């Protein structure tokens, strides 16, 4: 390679990924990676800090202009520059608009299982999870369109909050499946809210379809968040944008990330997401080939030697989405007794709920010589149960 | 000699709010600086970047300690390491607890004229701003006490957002305004949220009174700190809440989790315990620059522009001037000053208040702007009388 995938960062103290751990644990829950970053990236943060003055920023329209052209090289969908706004993450972003979109007490329709902070952001602000749960018939998981229409045509389920591509069952939807989802939400005059912080981490060449790339008129009720976060292991960052067509919910939802406290970028955000877009393309090419070389091996190993549990067909992020149904165990215990007989921790799947109780979520972003280590654990915690 | 560089103005990069945007225009309005920030913090900042990866961090111990031991040291007041909370800025603070603490409709009382962003998160959150006004007499501000305690009484009346010092006016209140205050909003059940970001920065001996020092009234009281106004480090995003209440404290931070700004970026932590732990020394020098900076000022302004005065104040590097007497509204003063002379400060309308009659001005650059920026203010009033 031209860039580093084998050294794992020697991190400060204060860590949550490596923070506060036992002699000879391995953390593969949360979703950050054990790669450093993008040089090209380094370099900007290292050129800013050089300004040696931190005063108030603007966002500048090259955030615009960075953010339109990796979405048309990476994507080849491009917004319009005036359509981006931009926020300090999505998460915050998707909680802003919560409360500026739907009323204390309205229902806000997920797809489960789906990522736990929605259902955090969502009843942590009083709204109301309702759920068109995702169908796990074959080893896959598909939409009842039938029962996604009716819960959206619900006159209380005001907004949907769209996971595109799909954590933790790393799903980039189709290009038709995005567009009759916002379609929908369009007919019944529901805000589609699409989550796209996994959608540079597609791992096939089916790109992602972004919420904002649906025609007009259906593109008056979406939005899209993006970050690079996810893709370049830049959660500290605090860069992200909203991409809102309709201007009329783009402006409030830009006075609503203003009365958050996420509308102003910190003094890294902007060059350092701007080096990403604009420089990152090589390093994340890179990036999700080793990404490909870690799941090869971590589904080879499991297919050979935990044949009990199924790594279930992905095509986007770095999570991989474990069926371990056949061990007999729920998720949070089979992940508390791992970290206790192994040291490896995982993610449960139980927080995601739908069917998450039979899954656990493992971050393959690390060095390929940690996974053959979690996947040595695993097994090892598989064997004692036996025995 | 100085140890430190308060001459060399920073070389920015184009997005920035105070120099972005501008040939030979000067800008003196928004509060940053143009100093350097101090080497003790460069270097923690540089060794943090060193990780080259920047996922999720938590808040430890050390910042909380960092926080207490400051307040320690220079205002003569240590909170309680438990009574901590980290938030990624103070006004997203203030904007927080609106939300929590009070209901949509509710008024949130303030001393007009005061920093314009106190009105955009109350109004905009959907409450509604109420002013004791400060009483101009004298060329001093005073406290209605009367109108002060009629207005907390008010049942809708949830919260006082009170800033100490107070930004524009350039005041830091005394140890008994500040716990009479906190003393009436506790005694009417209204919370205190004290905006103490301009504390360090008490141009004087007379030093702050935090909030949260206030007689065991102190359930009722928040402090909100941060290095960002100190060390001209607004974009860093670090700030801190101290609340001795452990109730309304552990509400407060669920708030900011819950908004968005519980969670310190990349270099909130380390850069804000290096300033806290090793920034006393660029203070005192900062203070010694600043103190230069407004004798040269307001004996300018005092001996050639009389058509001013330039109110008396102890606290903050903003002056804040009366400008009457031009006969003109300080918005319509402001545009043509930067039309005629590039000058650009604060027109006082933003601060309500009597604040049509106001400017506020930024000292916190090298003496050779606030040499270049007097001057030019002499120029524009005198293409005024002309």
């Amino acid at each position: 390679k031209q860039y580093d995938f084998t050294h794992v960062p020697k991190r400060q103290g204060n860590s949550i990924k490596w923070g506060g751990l036992k002699e000879k644990e391995l953390p593969m829950w949360i979703a950050e990676m054990d790669f450093r970053i993008a040089p090209e990236i380094m370099t900007s943060m290292e050129e800013k800090l050089k300004v040696a003055a931190f005063g108030y920023e603007s966002v500048p329209a090259e955030y615009y202009k960075a953010v339109a052209d990796w979405e048309e090289i990476e994507h080849r969908a491009r917004p319009k520059e005036d359509w981006c706004v931009f926020a300090s993450g999505v998460v915050p972003a998707i909680s802003a608009m919560v409360r500026q979109f739907t009323s204390p007490g309205d229902q806000i329709l997920v797809q489960e299982p789906v990522y736990n902070m929605f259902y955090s952001v969502i009843e942590g602000n009083g709204r109301r999870v309702i759920s068109s749960d995702l169908i796990y018939e074959n080893s896959k998981y598909s939409v009842n369109w039938a029962d996604l229409e009716e819960k959206l045509a619900t006159p209380s389920v005001r907004m949907m909050v769209f996971c595109n591509p799909h954590n933790p069952i790393g799903y980039a939807w189709s290009e038709e499946e995005v567009k009759r989802i916002a379609e929908l939400c369009a007919k019944h005059q529901v805000l589609l809210i699409s989550d796209e912080i996994h959608g540079d981490l597609v791992l096939t060449d089916e790109d992602i379809t972004p919420a904002f790339t649906v025609d007009w008129d259906a593109k008056n009720w979406v939005v899209s968040l993006i970050s690079p976060s996810k893709t370049f292991n830049l959660a500290a960052l605090h860069a992200a944008c909203a991409i809102i067509p309709n201007p009329d919910l783009r402006a409030r939802a830009e006075e609503s990330f203003f009365l958050a406290g996420i509308g102003e970028p910190n003094l890294l955000a902007i060059p350092a997401a701007i080096a990403a877009y604009e420089e990152g393309h090589n390093w994340l090419r890179e990036l999700k080939q080793v990404l490909r070389d870690n799941f090869a091996y971590a589904r080879e190993f499991l297919a050979k030697e935990v044949p009990e549990v199924k790594v279930l067909d992905s095509n986007a992020s770095y999570l991989a989405w474990v069926d371990i149904s056949a061990l007999g165990m729920n998720a949070e215990d089979f992940c508390k007794y791992l970290r206790e007989k192994t040291g490896l921790i995982i993610s449960a799947g139980n927080g995601y709920r739908g069917n998450g109780h039979e899954f656990v979520r493992i971050n393959l972003a690390c060095p390929k010589e940690l996974v053959i280590d979690g996947m040595q654990r695993l097994k090892q915690g598989v064997l004692n149960l036996n025995n």
